[PDB]
């Protein structure tokens, strides 16, 4: 048959993705072992795993399509046939949503990213919005306070799989209902309860618990992350019930969860409720289906982009001199595409920038580095860029454009959350928030330190501050690892003083960094240790010493340890 | 007054040059004993660089104490300085180096610095510290081999020190046959030799017919333990282990000119500057080179002509008919598909300079305004210089200066030898192609452009890559498959499947190569290999054919 061939196509597509996704699930499925041994190294080795899985299997698909047509995988009417049968297959299929976006991938890779249509693939989902019923096996499990609150939370936490003894387990339940009295008062309390999702949220050296909070006045988060001691017990180091500090936790500047979800459209919305401030696309790369946050992301760029009445334009602060970064004035996101020549000074390839682009991807982010998307030939229309921005495009990104007449073509660029740059961000907060401001800045530098990331170039301008006041770095083409540092104490006459590659001298930094009386004074007051080479050697020898340091992802003074010790 | 000044504090720069030179090699036994090898890696880079260091601080020290007969008196002191200074010959090269910091490189004459050295030759002495221990079988050669590999510094516990012992024995009883064997001794050097992973002994096989070489490297467990991994007797053997394309040997030489003698006797193919480089001496080396240049020069009645071969795009390359070194000089523009600048030429040399080579990257030497005598030059070649390298050039009357050349080690380019060998020979270079792909890539360099024009095969028929300038490490590149049935490129994408349109086109060679190397032209092959680099793991690179292997050819 020739309709044969095309149904053999769409179910061997179908099959790819039935795979991909359960492998995904297998490699998440042992993330509870890996926290319960403390193998840390094995927890992020399956980050770089689990990430790479989906690519392989549109690859397989790929050389499978090609093996198995002779030729016609490259024909078109005969993949928009395959497309048909494809639509046929989803009204049944559970995971459709990424049924499709695998689809959407298999597609690119045929021809390389062009020739993207409505028509032939899935730029917008095929089926509607007619998911809602009653999920087929509970996500969460409801938990009211009966018999009190002490021996509600005895039963949650006792019904944990976690095979390890706990330090002190009804401490921390004391401490759990200290902060939910002290917070809804103990009359509301009485009459609020839990619903707590079932399975764990595992990330680095952290197993969450994550669950509503239903109160009289309304339902809050309850999150409750689980630690381990140095000797392998079991301890809640908190308990978080404010939306802000959720959409911190799982916020765009960290890896993604870990967390065991059959369906994750059902997942997704059941987060919705407790990250109201969460875009879709956010959701998904928040439980580690990143590439399908590809697909719900390009969604919301059309969206926006058809509904406001502005142009492109060069993104606001001190302009890149590897990168090109423009925006849409209302719009969430920056494009980031590396610029065909950089500064005379700098010797260094664009390959050597997208190899650092991926080893930020694949690194625990630690809360400090953003998530970004590479995207492949991304069209934008003429009319669509400022005369100033198609200018400087034509200027910088020349070999990376091509004409279409209406439209333009970008090979390569990068889609990253957008912030305010903190050197503009410092010219425009004062007293307090300036003071949170040079804290959150000096600690994001110690966290990427101790995560053996070295910034580079730790200048203001290249990091962000999000919508939460939080300090993030984004400029990624300096990164090196901590341990390819060489770390010296005098610094050099500013010839004949040898100073090879490599070599840093943290003395050098307070120049930069305390020039202004508004900000070196703070920066001394709570960041002095970054200026001596000790302190870097430390985290430098921590690293090599095999430790894999904790990260909060939360104010430290919320720690029960902290605020009740 | 000042002039002996100078003489001193030069002199005294040397003094501390080499001492800080040995305190470096010192420490390759401790940090081989840890098995900390990315110290071993930065040693070596540190150790390269520890020269040019101390020259800079006696140039700035020279120049802030502030004639044409004023230098040559300082050269007068500084020659009175070292007749009995032991180690003169580089005391010698490290006031070259200083006087050519001072003038830019310019006007060397035999008068103004030691182009040649100013002291009588001195192999003739005795040793002040023997530098070697015989070792005769009185007891036989079981417990010989015991008294040495006991007599070893190494802290380490052996996987099995009798074992080990055995594997030797039946080398040296299959090679010499056992009546030979007893009217033989060792005589081995008392320092490892330190690589990579490896401490080497180095030692002679004294036999009745005459002397051998004795090399046994010592390798690790991934515990951490210490075992033979072989020995070698051969001449070819060990010229390989101390070839121009391995790294330097980690070797504490207090007189290193009586260890560049010792060795003399294995490795009788090598040049003095050779000898030198392979132990670590490489500015040294380089003073001992020009010498080698010169006395050639003068002796050889040919000119310098362009290097046979495929003519470079980016590189000039010349030599001289009957001589082993070419000249390889950046062309003032690169042909119009090349996007790239001089300063990306020079900085991947510099990568490879410090880089470990793996047996398979020439080392090279870096000259600054060097001079030819119009005389000795080609029509064609002076053509070739004035079209393609006229601002590297000026013009001096009966002379040209060069401002900037790189020196290497010739060979025969591939795409020549692969015309010339057939059948067996023919196997063996392709084997030696792919496998020189193999190694560089395991040790995260990508070549590039693979093609056989861009490697070099050696005396000994090691296939070696000389095309540096589109160099990159393995973990800046994206492996992709081809879409099928044009497509365009992202930064770092490389296509291992269009490799087989260049590699496989000459009937002769593609089906040898798809036998040996079809790995190479499989994404999944390079993206593992990718993998391995970026997971830390550091792949194991053996200085002779696998086969030699106790664990295999015994095993
Ligand atoms: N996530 C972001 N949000 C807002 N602005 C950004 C973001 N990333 C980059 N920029 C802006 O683009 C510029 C260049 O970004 P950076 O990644 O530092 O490129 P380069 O390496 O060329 O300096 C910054 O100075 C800043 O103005
Ligand atoms: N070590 C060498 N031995 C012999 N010939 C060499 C050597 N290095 C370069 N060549 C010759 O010079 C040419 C250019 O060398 P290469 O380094 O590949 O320059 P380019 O980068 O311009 O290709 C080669 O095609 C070959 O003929
Ligand atoms: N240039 C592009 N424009 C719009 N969507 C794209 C583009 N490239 C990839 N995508 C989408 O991103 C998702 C993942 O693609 P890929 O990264 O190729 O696996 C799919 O939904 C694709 O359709
Ligand atoms: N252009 C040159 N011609 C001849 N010899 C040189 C040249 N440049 C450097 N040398 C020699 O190379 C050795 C090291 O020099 P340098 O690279 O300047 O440290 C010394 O013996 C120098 O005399
Ligand atoms: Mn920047
Ligand atoms: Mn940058
Ligand atoms: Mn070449
Ligand atoms: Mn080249």
């Amino acid at each position: 048959m020739p309709r044969g061939l095309e149904l053999l196509i769409a179910q061997t597509i179908l099959q790819g993705f039935d795979a991909q996704y359960g492998r995904f699930l297998e490699v998440t499925s042992g993330a509870q072992q890996r926290f319960e041994q403390a193998d840390w190294h094995a927890v992020q080795q399956a980050m770089k795993n689990r990430i790479h899985l989906y690519d392989h299997h549109v690859g397989l698909v790929v050389e499978q399509l090609r093996c198995i047509t002779n030729g016609q995988s490259t024909d078109a009417e005969f993949l928009l046939r395959v497309k048909e049968h494809y639509t046929r297959l989803l009204p049944d299929y559970p995971r459709f949503e990424i049924a499709e976006s695998f689809f959407n991938s298999v597609y690119c890779r045929l021809f390389d990213h062009r020739s993207l249509t409505p028509e032939r693939l899935f730029i917008f989902s095929s089926q509607p919005e007619r998911r809602f019923r009653t999920i087929p096996r509970p996500l969460a499990k409801d938990f009211h306070p009966d018999h009190g609150w002490e021996s509600l939370l005895m039963r949650v936490i006792s019904d944990l799989p976690l095979r390890l003894h706990w330090q002190n387990k009804s401490r921390d339940i004391h401490y759990i209902i200290r902060h939910l009295t002290e917070t809804l008062g103990p009359e509301n309390l009485s009459k609020s309860h839990l619903q707590v999702a079932n399975e764990l949220f595992y990330r680095n050296k952290a197993a969450w618990l994550v669950g509503k909070l239903i109160t009289p006045s309304g339902t809050l988060p309850f999150l409750l992350p689980i630690h381990q001691t140095d000797d392998g017990e079991l301890f809640i180091d908190t308990c978080l019930t404010t939306t802000a500090e959720a959409s911190i936790v799982f916020g765009f500047a960290r890896s993604y969860f870990m967390v065991y979800a059959p369906l994750p459209a059902a997942l997704v919305e059941w987060l919705r409720e407790i990250l109201p401030g969460k875009t879709t696309a956010e959701l998904y790369m928040a439980i580690g289906c990143q590439k399908h946050a590809k697909t719900e992301s390009y969604r919301e760029y059309l969206v926006y982009l058809q509904g406001c009445n502005e142009q492109f334009i060069e993104a606001p602060g001190i302009r890149g001199m590897v990168m090109l970064v423009f925006t849409l004035p209302g719009f969430d996101r920056v494009f980031k595409v590396i610029k065909d020549k950089f500064a005379p000074q700098k010797e260094m390839s664009a390959a050597h920038v997208r190899a650092c682009y991926q080893l930020v991807k694949e690194h625990d982010r630690v809360g400090r580095m953003a998530d970004t998307q590479e995207f492949e030939n991304f069209v934008l229309e003429k009319r669509h860029i400022s005369p100033a921005l198609m200018e400087l495009l034509l200027q910088e990104a020349a070999e990376k454009i091509t004409d279409l007449g209406e439209q333009i073509v970008i090979r390569h660029l990068y889609i990253e959350r957008r912030m305010v740059p903190l050197n503009i961000w410092l010219e425009q907060v004062e007293g307090q928030q300036l003071r949170d401001a040079i804290e959150e800045y000096g600690n994001a530098i110690r966290q990427l330190a101790a995560a053996n990331i070295f910034p580079g170039d730790m200048l203001f301008k290249n990091f962000g501050v999000t919508r939460h006041g939080r300090v993030v770095f984004y400029d990624y083409d300096e990164i090196c690892y901590m341990t390819e540092v060489n770390f010296r104490d005098i610094p050099p006459p500013r010839p004949w003083y040898s100073v090879s590659p490599g070599d840093v001298f943290p003395e050098e930094f307070r120049h930069w960094l305390c020039a202004d009386p508004r900000i070196g004074p703070l920066f001394e007051e709570m960041h002095a240790d970054l200026f001596r080479a000790d302190y870097w050697r430390a985290l430098q020898n921590r690293i090599r010493e095999g430790h894999v340091e904790d990260v909060y992802a939360y104010r430290r003074r919320q720690r029960f340890s902290v605020r009740y010790g």
